[PDB]
C-alpha cells in the first residue's frame, strides 16, 4: 500500500504522496470552513476531521461520499482528535470545555472521559492496543498527561515540557514523539515519559508532527513547509512541500499505522454500548453519559431521573450522582428561542416550546423523531398531563389555555375569559387540577381549575406583581412560584393552605423552578446561576452551576414507576374518554370536554354545541 500525509490548511485537507512528492490533491469535501484535527479509520478509509470554527467534528470516504457530521453540539474548539480502530471509538479533547471525550465512530453513545482538573488538553494520541490514550496540556503549567482508554488512572506522564502538540506514538519501537512550541524542538521518549531525546532543535514553531517507518514529518510556521527527518538520527533532512502557511494538522494515512489487536476482538468486547481499551490489552464495557452499567459489566441503563434546564438555544441534561457527572448538551436540532420545556417519561421525548417560531415542538434525547406538535398563536407555557397523554398549553395572542394531544390532534379551550391573562401553567393530574398565573391588570393571580376548567378559583391574589414562574410536586403537595419583582420564591400546599416565603434575598430574575427530591431547584436568568433549597431545612441554599447564559426553564424528571402509572384510571386510553379524562374530588374519574363541547350521555363522548 502506498502511504500518504494528509494535512489541514484553511478550509482544504489535502493529500501528498510520500512516494511522489509532487501530488498534491484536495480532498473532495464540501461545507469545511476550517480544517483543524484529522485522522482516518483502516477498516472503511474514511477520513475524520474537527473544524474549530463550525464547531464539529466530521466523517466522510476519501471520495467526499457520505459526509456526515458526527459530533455537532457541546464543542467549542476540538483541536484534538483521534480514532480508535480497534475499540471503533472516535475519541476527542476541547480546549474550550476541558473535556476529553468519547462516542461510537459513528457519534452514538456519547461519553465524558475526563473533565476535572483539566486546563486546555490539546492533542490527543491513543494505544489501543495497550489500552492507554496522553494528551498534551497547554494553560498554566504546560505537561503530558496519560491515562486508561476508560479515562482512569489519570496521570502525569512528561511534567517538564512547554507547549507541546502533534504527539505521536510509534507502536513498533515503543517511543512517544511530540513537538514543543517554546523550547522550540521535536523530541521523543520512552512510552513512560523518561529516556528524552531530542531529534530536532531551532524549530521556532513546529506546530503539526507525524511518523512513519524510519522518518518523522512536521511543519513549522516559521518555515511555511512540511520537512522530513530520520526519527532516531535527526539527519537526512528534506523539504516535502514548501509554500504551506499555517499548517494545523499532518497524518500519515496507511494501514501500518492502525495495526495490532485487543480483546474488544471482532464483537466490541460483548459491550452494549462502547468497548473501551484498558491496560494491558485488555477492555471494559462503557456506557452514554449518564447512563449506568449494570452488574453483567456488559450492558447499560438510561438514567432514572435528573434535571433538565434551557437555554434561548439549547437544551441541556444534568444528574445528581457520586461521580458528580458532567452536564451534556442534547443534540436536537433547530433550537432557535427556547421559552419553556417539559418531557414525556412514558415514550422518553422531550417538548418544548420555541418562542421565534411560535411552535410547540418534540423529540428524543438523542435528537431523532423530531415533531411538531402545535403550529396567530404565541405558546408561552406548556404543562404534559402524562396519563390522559395531551399538553396544556397557554396561548400568549388569545389569552387561552388550550389542549392538544401529543400527536397534534387539538383537544379544546379549556379557558377563556375577556379579562384572563393565563401565563405559567402546570397540571396535576394525579388530583385532577390544573394550576396557572393569570396576569390580569393590575390583580395578579394564581389560580387552579379542574383539568376541563370547571370549578375555577382564585389561591392567591395578594403579595403578587410578576409571578413568572410555576411548578408543583405531587409527591410533596406543594404548589411553587417565582415573582421576579418582588424578587422572592414562596410555596403553599395545593390548596392554598399555609403559604410561605421559602427565599426573598440574593433573587434577581428568577424565570424557572422544579423540585427534585426534597429540593427545590430554580435559575437565575440574570446572576447565570442553577441554585437549589432543601425543603426538609436541615442543609442551606446551595448553588450548582454558574455562568451559564440566557436560561430560560429548569424540569426535574423523575423516575417512573411503570406499575403506579398503568393504576392511573385515564392511563389506559384516556379512560374510555373522547376528549378529557380526569380524576375528581369525590374520588370518581369522568370524562369531559373543552368549551365549545357538552358531554353525551354515555358519558364519554363529546358533542357540539
Ligand atoms: C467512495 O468510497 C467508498 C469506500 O471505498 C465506497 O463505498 C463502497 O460502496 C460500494 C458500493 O456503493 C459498497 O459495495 C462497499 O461496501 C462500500 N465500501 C465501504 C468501505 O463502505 C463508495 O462506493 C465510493 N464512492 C464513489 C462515488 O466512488
Ligand atoms: C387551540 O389549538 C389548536 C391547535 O392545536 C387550534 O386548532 C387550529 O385551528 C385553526 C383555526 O382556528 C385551524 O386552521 C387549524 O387547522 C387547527 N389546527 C389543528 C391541529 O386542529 C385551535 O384553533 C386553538 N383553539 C383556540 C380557541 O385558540
Ligand atoms: C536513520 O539513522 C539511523 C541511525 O544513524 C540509521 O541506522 C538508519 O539507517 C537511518 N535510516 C535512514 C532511512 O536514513
Ligand atoms: C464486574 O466487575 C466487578 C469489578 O469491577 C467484579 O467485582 C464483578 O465480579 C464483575 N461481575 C460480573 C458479573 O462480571
Ligand atoms: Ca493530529
Ligand atoms: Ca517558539
Ligand atoms: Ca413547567
Ligand atoms: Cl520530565
Ligand atoms: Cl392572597
Ligand atoms: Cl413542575
Amino acid at each position: 500500500p502506498e502511504a500518504f500525509l494528509l494535512f489541514s490548511r484553511r478550509a482544504d485537507i489535502r493529500r501528498i504522496s510520500l512516494e511522489t512528492n509532487n501530488n498534491n490533491v484536495a480532498i473532495p469535501l464540501t461545507g469545511v470552513k476550517e480544517a483543524s484535527a484529522l485522522d482516518f479509520d483502516v477498516t472503511d478509509n474514511r477520513i475524520y476531521w474537527t473544524d474549530i470554527s463550525l464547531k464539529t467534528i466530521s466523517r466522510a470516504f476519501m471520495n467526499g461520499s457520505a459526509l456526515e457530521h458526527v459530533v455537532e453540539f457541546g464543542l467549542d474548539y476540538p483541536e484534538g482528535m483521534a480514532v480508535d480502530w480497534l475499540g471503533k471509538n472516535l475519541y476527542w479533547a476541547d480546549t474550550g470545555t476541558n473535556r476529553i471525550e468519547v462516542s461510537k465512530l459513528d457519534g452514538q453513545h456519547r461519553q465524558v472521559l475526563v473533565w476535572k482538573d483539566l486546563d486546555s488538553p490539546r492533542a490527543l494520541a491513543l494505544d489501543p492496543a495497550e489500552g492507554f490514550m496522553y494528551w498534551t496540556e497547554w494553560g498554566g503549567k504546560p505537561k503530558i498527561d496519560r491515562a486508561a482508554m476508560d479515562g482512569s488512572e489519570r496521570t502525569t506522564l512528561v511534567p517538564n515540557v512547554g507547549r507541546a502538540n502533534g504527539l505521536t506514538i510509534d507502536y513498533a519501537k515503543r517511543r512517544l514523539y511530540w513537538t514543543d512550541l517554546d523550547t522550540n524542538l521535536i523530541e521523543s521518549s520512552n512510552m513512560l515519559g523518561l529516556n528524552r531525546e531530542v531529534i530536532a532543535d531551532d524549530l521556532p514553531h513546529p506546530f503539526g508532527l507525524t511518523q512513519y517507518q524510519d522518518y518523522i514529518y512536521w511543519t513549522d510556521w516559521s518555515r511555511r513547509s512540511i520537512e522530513r527527518a530520520n526519527k532516531t538520527s535527526g539527519q537526512n533532512r528534506t523539504i516535502i512541500q514548501g509554500h504551506l502557511d499555517y499548517v494545523m494538522d499532518i497524518l500519515v494515512f496507511h494501514s501500518s499505522r492502525q495495526s495490532g489487536w485487543n480483546e474488544c476482538a471482532s464483537s466490541n468486547g460483548h459491550c452494549s454500548h462502547l468497548c473501551l481499551a484498558v491496560p494491558v490489552g485488555g477492555f471494559v464495557c462503557g456506557c452514554p453519559a449518564h447512563y449506568s452499567l449494570n452488574a453483567d459489566n456488559r450492558t447499560c441503563s438510561a438514567p432514572t431521573t435528573f434535571l433538565l434546564f434551557s437555554q434561548k438555544s439549547a437544551i441541556n441534561r444534568m444528574v445528581i450522582d457520586e461521580q458528580q457527572s458532567p452536564d451534556i448538551i442534547l443534540p436536537i436540532h433547530s433550537l432557535r428561542n427556547v421559552r419553556a420545556i417539559d418531557y414525556d417519561p412514558l415514550d422518553k421525548q422531550l417538548y418544548w416550546i420555541d418562542s421565534r417560531q411560535n411552535m410547540i415542538r418534540k423529540a428524543q434525547e438523542d435528537g431523532s423523531q423530531g415533531f411538531t406538535v402545535v403550529v396567530e398563536i404565541q405558546p408561552y407555557d406548556l404543562s404534559i398531563d402524562i396519563y390522559s397523554r395531551y399538553i396544556y398549553w397557554t396561548c400568549e395572542a388569545t389569552n387561552v389555555i388550550n389542549v392538544t394531544r401529543l400527536d397534534g390532534r387539538s383537544v379544546g379551550v379549556v379557558l377563556k375569559g375577556e379579562q384572563d391573562r393565563p401565563r405559567a401553567v402546570v397540571v396535576n393530574p394525579e388530583k385532577g387540577y390544573m394550576y396557572f398565573t393569570n396576569l390580569q391588570e393590575r390583580s395578579p393571580k394564581i389560580e387552579r381549575a379542574a383539568l376541563d376548567g370547571t370549578e375555577r378559583e382564585v389561591l392567591f391574589f395578594s403579595g403578587l406583581s410578576k409571578p413568572i414562574a410555576l411548578a408543583l410536586d405531587s409527591r410533596l403537595g406543594k404548589l411553587f412560584w417565582a415573582d421576579s419583582d418582588l424578587r422572592r420564591i414562596e410555596s403553599s400546599d395545593l390548596s392554598g393552605a399555609n403559604r410561605i416565603v421559602l427565599e426573598d434575598s440574593n433573587i434577581l430574575q428568577p424565570v424557572g423552578l422544579t423540585v427534585f427530591e426534597n429540593w427545590l431547584y430554580w435559575i437565575d436568568k440574570q446572576q447565570q446561576m442553577i441554585e437549589k433549597i432543601d425543603m426538609t431545612g436541615r442543609e442551606g441554599r446551595t448553588k450548582v452551576q454558574a455562568r451559564i447564559a440566557q436560561l430560560s426553564d429548569i424540569h426535574a424528571v423523575k423516575e417512573l414507576n411503570l406499575q403506579e402509572y398503568r393504576q392511573h384510571p385515564c392511563a389506559q386510553d384516556n379512560g374510555g374518554c373522547s376528549h378529557i379524562c380526569l380524576v375528581k374530588g369525590d374520588g370518581t374519574t369522568r370524562c369531559s370536554c373543552p368549551m365549545h363541547l357538552v358531554l353525551l350521555q354515555d358519558e364519554l363522548s363529546c358533542g357540539g354545541t
